[PDB]
């Protein structure tokens, strides 16, 4: 596989976005992972409704602002036969009543992969589909203080990740890592992103609940 990769370079990710006061990380995982499979097809790149996920993935097991998983999503996506555009159902930060609407629906998918715990296969996966979505352990003072660098917590858990994220690719500094998309907005780390330790053992977990949608 390549020694670097950044899907942003070829246009498969929209810029960082924050979910505020509410739990609904997987819901920003999820449709970066989509908006990127979306785009691989179409050549078009459309911001997709975390509300409309908020709301509405609660039959296939999200809990809307207290958590989720980003496979829950995908099927939900699956389930519902389509996903709103960001611009038809906005961000409320807050759990209401689904108002999917199919007229506005530009997104969907057949299912999809759960890749092998192993930082090896993340790799080629992220060479190889595009944007990744990945679980991470972000238990720490130091992840949310976080403003640039490299990051490695030495209390790390590659077991208890709590935070869903997104890989957009990854690269060596002139010492590895991953490149990530948090949903925190752009005033946290780097714009919004942070370059995980890669080849770590696993450092938090990055590649212990990686996935992504087959559209």
């Amino acid at each position: 596989a390549p020694r670097s990769v950044d899907w942003r370079e070829k246009g498969y990710v929209t810029p960082v976005k924050n979910q505020g006061q509410c739990g609904s990380c997987w819901a920003f995982s999820a449709t970066g992972a989509l908006e990127g499979q979306m785009f691989r097809k179409t050549g078009r790149l459309i911001s997709l409704s975390e509300q409309n996920l908020v709301d509405c993935s609660g039959p296939q097991g999200n809990e809307g602002c207290n958590g989720g998983l980003m496979d829950y999503a995908f099927q939900y996506v699956q389930d519902n036969g389509g996903l709103d555009s960001e611009e038809s159902y906005p961000y409320e930060a807050t759990e209401e009543s689904c108002k999917y609407n199919p007229k506005y629906s530009v997104a969907n998918d057949t299912g999809f992969v759960d890749i092998p715990k192993q930082e090896k296969a993340l790799m080629k996966a992220v060479a190889t589909v595009g944007p990744i979505s990945v679980a991470i352990d972000a238990g720490h003072e130091s992840f949310l203080f976080y403003k640039e660098g490299i990051y490695f917590e030495p209390d790390c858990s590659s077991e208890d990740m709590d935070h869903g994220v997104l890989v957009v690719g990854y690269g060596f500094e002139s010492n590895k890592y991953w490149l990530v998309k948090n949903s925190w907005g752009e005033e946290w780390g780097m714009g919004g992103y942070v370059k995980m330790a890669k080849d770590r053992r696993n450092h938090c977990g990055i590649a212990s609940a990686a996935s992504y949608p087959t559209v």
